[PDB]
């Protein structure tokens, strides 16, 4: 139909309690109707986050009984190496254990204080300067790639501050709002024919990369008949380099990277370890890790697994919608936003009704979610790769269904005293 | 609707090709039109069997790094002893490789040349004692499974008490993809049998689907517990024999269990006799302890309600399309009636076989032609492996095939016979 | 020094209780002063058997994560089938669970009733060909294990040809612990037996150990592969039978070869008579793959070397010190010469019980009283389990109770009789 | 005798290349005559580090199958969150991926610009002033606890610049020069009762604490018949907190912590993280780390575990030692330095004596050292926890000792251009 089954068979399960209702009031109770301070053995489906909480193949999986511990010259090392090279196209890759960690060597490496960072993306040294275009800002209508950079806006940046004053222009591919919204191949072409023709280097954040290349391949005129890969590895050429959490796109558990081709560049980004650590190494990244981020890297170009992927929440957002529940349109490629100030207009900011929505789904589901502040009140849907199947979207809509007809009854609270805060029923 | 969501999340999955159409039908001609020469590699939904394709859990892969490998006094084979005593109620167990094992240790201990051996599902002659309607494929009556008394009697009666090794139930039994015997049939055969000193002994491979009929049908175990049911089901009889790859959620494994203190030495010694050491059976610790943790697991209602409804799920949507099936659904498999679905062909022209072809070139689904007699094709399902969606794959594909009954071609052979045979179109 | 440092590191290990003297002494008094009966839980160095006790490679790990579980077409059935073509040169492989499960597929397809078996290591009659040496546990000469092909001409002739199914060789044999037999032996008994048309079938069992003797001590193969010489060793033979659980490296599986495609196929059939569909005869996908990964690491020289030094290391030690024990040391185990080493005590006064229940109280080793008939100790060694520190832990305790072994009290029976029994001190 | 055997059997092996002189002369020749540049599957015993290259128990690895990889709630955390409690006491625990991470909170957290940091540890906000004893600073000779601070020291420091100007006194427990020095229990409750007689904080650096309460265990009066789990637990009663790289001493690949019994300074502790982060998580540690974490610790309370480590160590020191070896005492409990002036007073410091001792100890042995500078000339010799053997200890040493015998050949290198740096030989 229009919900491909999915692309693998189920190697092993992680079991569950299925703890009724009424011990799932007593559990909500003792969180203090806070689901952040919720147990992970008392969660049925888990939608805290898209980020680290994968289900590996059997492949990462023998691959993480083959870490080569060494210190240098592992061999996990090679293959990850080896593997990015190939699909990236990128020279030097250095491995850190979180994206956040690759995040902060850049700045270092390429920002000078008082410089200017550009992006899509919306302060230390740097500026930094939103140049999206401006209808990336917008809910409930549709322009297809809604990351897109304002070359107008970036043209603009470099006349009046120079190519001099810009560390680099920063482009998220996707870019994490509203669940994720794509960049086209064209723009992306675009901005590096506009930079390199003033001297400024190009980074991604290519945290959410395959998830971009599938919207580039199911909604950009041309690439219909590309494969993710042949998307993925003209995507890179367009930038000097890229940083990546491999906790999301990469199907793993940990793991990141910072990715280059300039030599230089590079050099100084393994004396930054060396400073950090005293001796360069993996940025403190496993031989079973490395090996299993390389493997799985690999997986994430199977077309049918990425389709697969966005539809599973676009399947969620879709039953969600044609029922008449309040959720912010457009539908991203990895989490659905349900409005919790339309869901609870009984309840006013200072009842907290996301806190509240997000307590009432759980009691009545078995389902986590987190509270948002995106600044509209969102209670967020975040969907893990490959750990979900369609029946387990259906136990999360139609619970949201029947409590969205009776949102009346969502009870407001009280600080009873935030990821620590405690609360009570007004 | 009626249908469960899986009581458990995906911790790891298998890798699928997905090849397409056109290069199905060439490993299907490349296989001779026998869904049994085809390569696992080249199979995206294997319903070939419920054996041993069990997924295990993220516990059960915990116990297999811990395997105590000692050739006696491992630390597993007490796991399994304990667990086996305490929900089966057998004082001995004597693990094997497979059920198959099991059986014959016991057709070796409780059989004396010439006498009958009685039972549910098919030196010694074999009475078959199952009610006559077990024996209608069309129809849909309940607990089908169950021992017509009076022909017990009959045969109690013309040979006499102890000419009969003993009395051999099956559970659930294996014909219509397994059928229920109810607890008050079971009740019955004990009776009966205890008075004349008789023997039983039962095939628990799937004792857990018969559990979950028992709990769902049998007036008066509405509130009972699978383990409460179980547990019961065992206190009528002597012993059992059970192959792990089915009901245990184990890919290898079996035992033998009795309550007969001699019976157990006599095994014992016929396992010095036949390994020169107890052994354990060529079973490695490490299996006795998945085994051990997968017969605990199989006890949650939510898991084997799920079983069930996952098998009924395909029979209801084929059911109500009009593609003829067996009835009533069994709990492990669903069979299709090859020769009132290809009418158009003969026994000759081989209608299983080439209804079978078509539907793993339609679908990427392996099915075996069978009977059980009767020309099926059986679509068995493996435990946790696949999904509702998997299912779908599977009914749509079948349901457009039968639509076009009449397109189905028929074969010939272009050369035991089953395994191995090669055909070709007429 | 003679000895070579493993050609390995440590990947995992297994922790140990590393129980004091006076417990040791409790679990031996609870034990009944019966090693075999002692718990695993309790045993500091286990050297009952060299039989599936074997530590995998993290490679062996990383093939168990991937088992191919399908019924029919199993890639790991391919990984296993090319690996055993292509280093002992058999056309045809069926797999089994066990070494014992391969030898009666064998027998049951290549005797008929009354005909004679001959072989070194011992319906059917079976005959005893191995040169009278191999029957001087004190006389140290080499390739012990050799058939006496007089003995064999002399079979051979009186009772003719065909009233003889085959030849039983069993590389090594296990008689002293595993005595090897020269390629010449083997090029020998092929020759006359393949003019007469018989018949030669191995016990490949421990057919690598086999390899290291003849490539160290049979002049001319000295620059000689492992591998080239098991390949040459096959070439010898119809066929096979093989306990994986030994020189494969894996605790579970076996084998049977053959190269005659009829017997394939009658074999074949008789596993389709037997289990109702031909299966890998209770042996997972994961296990065919652990087995084919073990039989090409069993290949590296330096394994195999260091295997058969670290056995020759523990009986030099004990040899050197005065400690009676059988001769030559063999490729996997040492026999102390119970009755020699407790001159003191009768065969009626056990002993090797006796010296065994002293050996652990003394150590935390558990050995097994034995039998090769002369009265023996065991001290059989598992592959890649133990050190150079563990065989001196074994050496020192032993040599000291050499020291005293008058002070070693005979034992009765306060109740087979050999994995049960009970006994007390005289 | 002096040198305890494994207390431990292996369960599982890393297979080596072994490959010959001439083969590792190609590599080295390769790598530039830079030992860290060579590739770890050319290495036989890689001797770089003692850090996270641990051999990892059976139990372990079945707590890496049974990672829950929820964001927040995780089983694992709670299981170390206790563990951590339970053995060294203190409240709260903040997990690291690495131990340096842990260490940057703590300073960030509790050191105001311009305060003093003091400790036994040889600068940014902060001054490092260096309290430990006099005779720490020394070689060749033996005073026990070689780190204890000089309380006279810190007294002083204490009077000249005010205990309202110091940050906090950080006590390395072992320090880590020589290859790791032990603090006296005595001068830990001394340092207890000084500082928190001015107000105060003390923080340890416990990362080779099991190390460390072994030296106390063994050495120090009064503490003989103490368990280790009853030092350890003794020596944390006298600190605010400890930062840990779990790395070392507990017994894993990855992992640290950040530990406190201050409510505040642990809520702020958690807010670093959010600011860090975004989301307060397990530092980017796996649910599967954080438990193997907690098992590791437990397991490192094993005595004969820690005495077996440092005995291994001490082996080494002990048979170079003995054969004239130039090697700097006293030998530490985690590292062997050899003196490379004195090994090579043939060639200078421009010659580069210790990076051409590496590499002749890599070309003859298949061995791996790190060249040092500590400021003398050493090539380090740090071994990871039970990875080798005795045997291995041999390998090493008796390379050294026959290099040594020639130490003249050992040509000088030229730097044909650091852990990056390649050379040639003069």
């Amino acid at each position: 139909m229009n919900y491909p089954a999915e692309p693998f068979r189920i190697k092993s399960v992680e079991t569950v309690s299925m703890i009724p209702r009424d011990e799932r009031l007593k559990k909500m109770q003792e969180a203090g109707y806070n689901t952040f301070l919720l147990n992970s053995k008392d969660i049925y489906i888990d939608l805290l986050t898209d980020s680290g909480t994968n289900a590996m193949s059997d492949k990462q999986w023998a691959g993480m009984m083959m870490g080569d511990e060494a210190y240098a010259g592992s061999e996990n090392f090679y293959h990850l190496e080896r593997t990015v090279q190939e699909l990236f196209g990128f020279k030097h890759i250095v491995p850190t254990h979180q994206g956040r960690g690759a995040e902060n060597l850049l700045s270092q490496l390429a920002i000078k204080p008082g410089q200017y960072v550009a992006g899509n993306m919306y302060k230390n040294g740097a500026v930094f300067v939103d140049i999206v275009r401006d209808e990336a800002h917008d809910a409930g209508l549709n322009i297809a790639f809604k990351g897109d950079i304002d070359l107008k806006k970036l043209q603009k940046l470099i006349d009046e501050k120079g190519a001099e004053n810009i560390a680099y222009i920063c482009l998220a591919v996707t870019v994490n709002l509203a669940g994720g919204q794509p960049v086209s191949m064209a723009n992306m072409r675009a901005v590096r024919e506009l930079t390199a023709a003033h001297g400024i280097k190009v980074f991604y954040d290519a945290t959410r990369c395959v998830e971009n290349a599938y919207f580039i391949k199911e909604q950009e005129q041309g690439f219909e008949n590309k494969s993710i890969a042949e998307i993925v590895h003209e995507m890179f050429s367009y930038a000097d380099g890229c940083t990546m959490s491999g906790k999301k796109d990469c199907l793993v558990n940990i793991g990141g990277f910072l990715c280059m081709n300039d030599d230089e560049m590079f050099s100084s980004a393994k004396e930054l370890v060396v400073v950090y650590e005293g001796m360069p190494s993996y940025g403190g990244l496993a031989g079973r890790d490395m090996e299993a981020m390389a493997i799985g890297l690999r997986e994430a170009m199977q077309y049918e697994y990425i389709e697969h992927r966005v539809k599973q929440v676009r399947y969620l957002g879709d039953k969600l919608k044609a029922a008449g529940v309040p959720i912010v349109e457009p539908v991203g490629g990895h989490a659905v936003f349900l409005d919790a100030r339309r869901f609870c207009e009984h309840l006013t900011q200072d009842e907290f009704p996301a806190q509240s929505l997000a307590a009432s789904i759980y009691v009545e589901t078995g389902v986590r979610s987190m509270e948002r502040g995106i600044k509209l009140e969102t209670v967020r849907l975040t969907i893990p790769r490959r750990v979900y199947t369609y029946a387990h979207m259906d136990v999360v809509a139609d619970g949201i269904i029947k409590l969205y007809q009776h949102k009346e009854d969502i009870r407001g609270l009280k600080f009873i005293y935030f990821f620590t805060a405690r609360f009570d029923y007004i």
